[PDB]
């Protein structure tokens, strides 16, 4: 019922794959294995899968040719307009991004 | 080199501080785009996420456990957003990595 997603990156921590939705020319998603269901309820033992998130983020930028710039977002709960309750990081480039990012 | 959040972390300049550890600092924007809207940053002067590294995976893992503390305590109860801002295209303008964390009102999308 929807496209299969283009994976971008896996490892035993997290999957990297597209947005079906893009946003911008590039735009993927990063998120854990782990299912965090929201940016919230991440917890103190989280903190090392956190930091490795968003190094893979910067990583997976740099491969997709983001070298001009990019913008990381997480989105919690109504009020951030979250929609999937597992932790996504987004990664948006490929175009300018405006202020406020919404 | 040096930003004017130099100026902040050495407490020359003012700014509304919310929290302080030995890691990084956090502070209201003074141009909030939202209710609340505040900087979570570090002290060790990494001035963009492209440029961190292996060894900088835990101090990002807690600048995201402060950023998400910060907010509950702000009471952003009903969700917020975190941003990062990479390079020009990401309209980063102070080069000095921080976490911007809008709350108190609907966040549109997309984020810019
Ligand atoms: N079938 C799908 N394949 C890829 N991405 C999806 C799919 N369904 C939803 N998404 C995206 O997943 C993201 C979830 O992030 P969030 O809205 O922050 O919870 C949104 O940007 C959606 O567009
Ligand atoms: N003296 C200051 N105190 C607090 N926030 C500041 C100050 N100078 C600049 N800012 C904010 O720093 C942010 C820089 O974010 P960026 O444009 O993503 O680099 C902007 O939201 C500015 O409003």
């Amino acid at each position: 019922k929807s496209l299969p997603a283009d994976i971008l990156y896996e490892d035993q921590q997290c999957l990297v794959f597209r947005d079906v939705a893009p946003q911008a020319p590039v735009h993927f998603l990063v998120i854990p294995k782990k299912p965090i269901p929201r940016i919230s309820q991440a917890e103190e033992e989280d903190q090392q899968l956190l930091g490795h998130l968003l190094l893979v983020a910067k990583q997976t930028a740099k491969a997709e040719g983001l070298g001009d710039g990019y913008r990381l977002v997480i989105n919690d709960g109504k009020l951030g307009a979250q929609s999937v309750y597992h932790l996504h990081i987004h990664v948006l480039g490929g175009r300018q991004l405006q202020w406020p990012p919404g």
